[PDB]
């Protein structure tokens, strides 16, 4: 049998769903749902895992795990669904900024430095979690570089 749609379409339910510039409350909203769906997203990774390893496979074996994964594959995308942009504020910040120069700056960068740590110590901790998956990898990630973004911008004004 040839296995090579149900590989792919298995691979792809452990692809990164981007959180990189999403609002705070739709990634909240996504977590949420894939929550929700995490047991169904597993049981198909599951099944799908075994018929992959199973030598001499069925292409029934291979259908029926391949619906289970595309049903859960259908799962995430609800979930990513839900995921929004953030808005562009570049241009009220410099607009802010020309009318402070026409006429707490402290306290903000004090908040975004513990914002840095608090991302360092994330970090830290999914690094040495052998369990972690790309998704929480990525968050890690996304979410250093955010801190780093803020951090320089809070410490430049």
């Amino acid at each position: 049998v040839n296995k090579t749609e149900l590989i792919n379409a298995r691979r792809r339910l452990d692809e990164e769903i981007s959180k990189e510039n999403k609002t705070p409350s739709s990634i909240r909203n996504f977590d949420q749902a894939m929550n929700r769906a995490q047991s169904q997203i597993n049981t198909a990774k599951s099944d799908a895992d075994q018929v992959i390893g199973t030598e001499f496979a069925t292409p029934q074996q291979v259908n029926s795990a391949l619906s289970k994964v595309q049903a859960a594959q259908n799962k995430i995308n609800e979930a990513k669904a839900l995921l929004q942009n953030k808005a562009d504020n570049s241009q009220l910040v410099r607009a802010k900024e020309q009318l402070q120069q026409s006429i707490d700056s402290t306290r903000n960068y004090k908040n975004k430095r513990q914002a840095a740590e608090q991302a360092i110590q994330h970090a830290n901790s999914v690094i040495n979690n052998g369990d972690a998956t790309s998704q929480q990898i990525n968050d890690a990630k996304n979410t250093v570089e955010q801190a780093q973004r803020d951090y320089v911008e809070a410490k430049s004004n």
